């Protein structure tokens, strides 16, 4: 049902048919697909298949396969003469596209956007059929990719004379000094003349605050007449003087719409909008990163693309929720390891104020490595980037073309350890406004290839990323290469489960397929969170850090990882990662509050581990339990209240010492008499407390030695011995969502005792009854070795918590979700859905 009522670019996600099959040939329009599954995109056809130990642990034991997507739709007569194109923000992988039986082309890479023109084969005034074949033979990748059309699909309908796809490039080369007054904008606009007659057009271009009207423009320009031959294109340059634009920054992500109208005489033929933000960055070899002339430490996380129980589906609300949970931790930057992000993530970070280091590739047997250095066939009409060299150039320029105007994107990352020099040149030619980079692992060993490749980055205005360097290695790079601007492109790789306290050690396979929540567990080549941050926060020349990872992701379940088929350990084997600060369900681990005490200067943190039940704590020498406090306060007083008492007694008091760097960054370290012999562990506080039923509570004091109001800080300011499990506590993060068939509500359910305290080891199976104008689309507990179906109506809680994800329908109404558990009191939440205006 495509006609003239839809916008220039319109949502094309609804009403597809899907079939998983390696034998069908379903490209012909007359193919009978009446027995196929009916799905709304985005869609992941790996996440619904069963785990199998004949698959690979690194990709979560889930299969791939060959998936077919079909959509039959109408093109109304009122679109005769118009240009029509279908745009894929991502298809994993090896896509083949037919339109009305005619093959249009292929796209190997599973992570980059691409499009196809439909005009040449369209049946105007009749039925049309688009077919997409997806092939994921599952040697695959080092992490869970998912399979299928896992990102949004859109249709673009334009006049014959129109702005090209991603056709507007914006530069503000003097912003750093023009800031506050008139800012010069240099724009380049690609205008295509897909008619059979010569076109003579002008452009009217306007810059106005996002969501506003054109009468609020801070700058406009009309260009002189440009002649464009029939079937040709032209690059129209123009200059706008923007009157005192609001800068885009982390705290104030002010956004603008740059509207381009293609006029013929006094008639608008095409109107193209692009999102923009005014900001400039800088990387200094001595003092690190700056945003809008102000020094900023890159407090970053590496993030894979999948969304937990939803698989690879790039749902906008799922992505938005991730960024919001990271922001509460104090994260200000995301590295899209190791592939282009969904456009949805770029939109979210533009709106939320998060700096994005957008990575384009991982490395440089049937995977993308075969296609990286191959040319694009002459009869492959795929569109998106340059087609004159290799697929790598196409996918790189396609990503840059999509995101070149996004203010959140500060850097282009080219990979993660001849070809390097080619990628760097392609990036600089494609977008000169941002530095390029990559994460190099062999800089530690100081290979001659790393010295050369690092100098080549700097010579082209790039920034050097070093993977898993410690403080000594940071200093060696700084001394050996005084001209390099460096940062920790991949750090920490601590491995932890959520809610595990009966031991404080880890870093290797255990006996319960879980790992300690204490920050004493990391892979051999990595470091614990306190060690990786201590080395960065001391050094102004280390611009920042990108912790591996922010969220747990499917696949790579190190220390239970495995290349090749076969279970690692006893089945069911761990199938998602342990690197994340937050688990796949969005539930933070304990180290989340360490980072928050280090990074979030808008909140106060006071967090105690472990949970204070005898069957979950670790008893060391003298039956003492190691108690850890994460906090940003200057001083902490620790108390203990015996079970059945209302009076607390002081059991310790420790003050932080504040350190300041030359650039002005401040951090805290404990230098008391009983400090830890490992310096980085003194970024938090530790007490050895004898076990006894009761409550351990903490009070926070500021630099003036005065109390911080309790309850106003984040984290568990106290831990108490709980009773047995008695009731469930459900809570929806959003109690009203949009009835568009896309919006989600996340319902965390906690297992609590009769007094509401979370039972720290509770694993009761919780059943979800979803009624009304919504559907259950996922259940999750973040537990790596749990193989229960994400699409079931039930799941065991893990460490006292379980998650339910409900999706709206396209009819406004109410959703009722009841969480049930044998012997426990149920909990019910109600979510309203509101129609789209
Ligand atoms: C850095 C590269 C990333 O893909 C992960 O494999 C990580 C594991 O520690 O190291
Ligand atoms: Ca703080």
């Amino acid at each position: 049902a495509v006609d003239s009522k839809q916008n220039r670019t319109s949502d094309f996600d609804a009403n597809w048919k899907f079939m998983l099959s390696d034998s069908v040939q379903a490209q012909d329009p007359a193919f009978d697909d009446s027995a196929w599954q009916q799905v709304d995109l985005p869609h992941d056809y790996s996440i619904t298949q069963k785990y199998s130990q004949s698959n690979e642990a690194e990709s979560a034991y889930l299969p791939g396969g060959t998936g077919w997507y079909r959509k039959s739709f109408t093109i109304d007569r009122d679109l005769a003469g118009k240009r029509i194109a279908i745009n894929f923000d991502g298809v994993y992988m090896n896509a083949t596209v037919w339109f009305n039986g005619v093959k249009l082309g292929t796209h190997p890479y599973g992570y980059s956007p691409f499009s196809f023109d439909l005009t040449g084969n369209a049946k105007f005034g009749g039925e049309n059929t688009i077919v997409v074949k997806v092939e994921n033979r599952l040697p695959s990748s080092r992490w869970y990719s998912g399979s299928g059309i896992y990102r949004d699909v859109t249709l673009t309908v334009t006049d014959g004379v129109h702005v090209g796809n991603n056709g507007v490039a914006i530069k503000t080369p003097s912003l750093a000094t023009q800031n506050g007054g008139d800012v010069t904008m240099n724009l380049t606009t690609k205008v295509a003349n897909d008619t059979e007659a010569a076109a003579n057009i002008t452009l009217k271009q306007t810059v106005f605050p996002k969501g506003g009207k054109t009468d609020a423009a801070i700058g406009t320009v009309t260009t002189a007449s440009k002649s464009i031959a029939a079937g040709a294109s032209a690059d129209v340059t123009s200059t706008i003087t923007a009157a005192s634009p609001k800068l885009w920054s982390i705290k104030n992500p002010n956004l603008y719409t740059v509207r381009t109208e293609v006029l013929n005489g006094g008639k608008v033929l095409d109107t193209y909008d692009t999102e923009y933000g005014f900001r400039w960055t800088g990387f200094d070899a001595t003092s690190g990163f700056s945003l809008n002339g102000e020094k900023v430490k890159l407090k970053g996380v590496s993030m894979h693309h999948d969304q937990g129980s939803l698989g690879a589906v790039a749902n906008r609300r799922a992505i938005e929720r991730q960024v919001e949970i990271l922001q509460k931790m104090g994260v200000n930057s995301i590295r899209t390891t190791h592939n282009p992000a969904a456009k949805a993530l770029i939109d979210v970070c533009n709106e939320k104020g998060v700096l994005v280091v957008e990575e384009v590739f991982d490395m440089w047997t049937e995977d993308y490595g075969k296609w990286f250095g191959q040319a694009i066939a002459g009869d492959n009409a795929v569109l998106g980037g340059d087609k004159d060299e290799t697929w790598a150039k196409f996918d790189l320029t396609s990503t840059i073309n999509r995101d070149r105007n996004a203010p959140s994107v500060i850097m282009w990352s080219l990979g993660n350890e001849a070809t390097s020099a080619k990628l760097v040149a392609w990036t600089k030619a494609a977008d000169s406004t941002r530095p390029m980079t990559y994460g190099d692992n062999k800089i530690k060993a100081n290979w001659n290839e790393s010295n050369t490749m690092g100098d080549n980055l700097t010579a082209n205005g790039g920034v050097v990323g070093t993977n898993y360097s410690d403080g000594a290695n940071y200093d060696k790079i700084r001394t050996t290469h005084p001209s390099w601007a460096i940062y920790g492109s991949e750090t920490a790789s601590a491995i932890n489960s959520r809610g595990i306290y009966n031991r404080t050690t880890g870093g290797a396979q255990s006996s319960d397929k879980q790992l300690t929540s204490y920050d004493n567990s990391a892979v051999g080549w990595g470091a614990v969170a306190s060690s990786a941050w201590y080395d960065v926060v001391q050094r102004d020349f280390v611009a920042g850090t990108y912790v591996w990872t922010g969220f747990d992701y499917l696949g790579e379940p190190t220390p239970w990882n495995g290349t090749g088929s076969g279970a690692v350990g006893s089945w069911p084997s761990p199938k998602n990662s342990y690197f994340g600060i937050v688990d796949t369900a969005g539930f933070p681990k304990d180290t989340y509050y360490f980072y928050q005490s280090q990074w979030n200067d808008d909140v106060h943190t006071l967090h105690i581990l472990p949970a204070w039940n005898e069957n979950v704590v670790a008893k060391g020498s003298g039956n003492n339990v190691p108690v850890v406090v994460y906090t940003d306060a200057a001083k902490v007083k620790l108390y203990f209240t015996p079970k059945g008492s209302t009076e607390k007694r002081l059991i310790g008091e420790k003050s932080f010492t504040k350190k300041t760097t030359a650039a002005g960054y401040t951090y805290q370290v404990y230098e008391g008499s009983d400090k830890d012999s490992t310096a980085h562990k003194n970024m938090y506080l530790t007490w050895n407390v004898p076990w006894a039923e009761g409550t351990i509570s903490a009070e926070a004091y500021d630099e003036n030695n005065r109390l911080i109001p309790e309850g106003s800080t984040e984290g568990n300011a106290s831990v108490t011995t709980t009773g047995k499990a008695a009731k469930l506590k459900a809570d929806a993060d959003r109690k009203t969502i949009t009835a568009d068939g896309k919006d989600l509500s996340y319902i965390e359910v906690d297992v609590t005792d009769a007094n509401g305290h979370i039972v720290p080891d509770a694993a009761n199976r919780v059943t979800f009854d979803v009624k009304g104008a919504g559907k259950l689309v996922g259940v999750d507990n973040g537990s790596s070795p749990d193989h229960d179906s994400y699409q079931a109506d039930n799941r065991k809680a893990f460490s006292g918590k379980v998650l339910a994800i409900v999706q709206s329908t396209k009819e406004a109404g109410e959703i009722t979700v009841t969480a049930k558990a044998d012997g426990l009191q149920s909990s019910t939440v109600k979510i309203a859905t509101t129609a789209v205006p």
